[PDB]
């Protein structure tokens, strides 16, 4: 009828072992927080502004594809009509 | 005419408690700053990068919607120009 930690006790009391101790720490004072996990949020949110990378690059090769067709279409409005008039 | 404190104050020592005693700190000391508050503008401006993700997305789907719409007309100046020749 060993519980979890009742168990794990018992086999380091038969190991000859003293490190399930308490050394130095307490809970009550590692209950701090200060301010923590900031870090984790601002790593995600940098990546997510660093996911904005595939964002914005699909909307700028859909403008530029169209951009540069518009462009060949503007060039053809000088080309062709260049070569269009009689002499 | 009790004040805001020192009411407060009195109802401590009736209480017989000791509490409101300053115990190693000090307003001189607590004076530093120390450049803070960054922390919290850098978080504020983390989300207000994340909040460029509903600013951008609406410029990308209104970007691609057209474009899909247009690519559509692209294909059909293949697609029904292919079957308008006769033969
Ligand atoms: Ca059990
Ligand atoms: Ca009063």
């Amino acid at each position: 009828e060993y519980t979890g930690p009742e168990s794990y006790v018992a086999e380091m009391i038969r190991e000859r072992n003293l490190d399930w101790f308490p050394r130095m720490r307490a809970m009550s004072l590692v209950s701090s927080d200060s301010e923590g996990e900031q870090n984790e949020l601002r790593n995600l949110q940098e990546k997510l502004e660093s996911t904005m990378k595939l964002v914005t690059n699909l909307s700028g090769q859909l403008s530029e594809l169209k951009d540069q067709m518009t462009e060949q279409r503007k060039q053809k409005q000088r080309i062709g009509l260049l070569g269009h008039p009689p002499h």
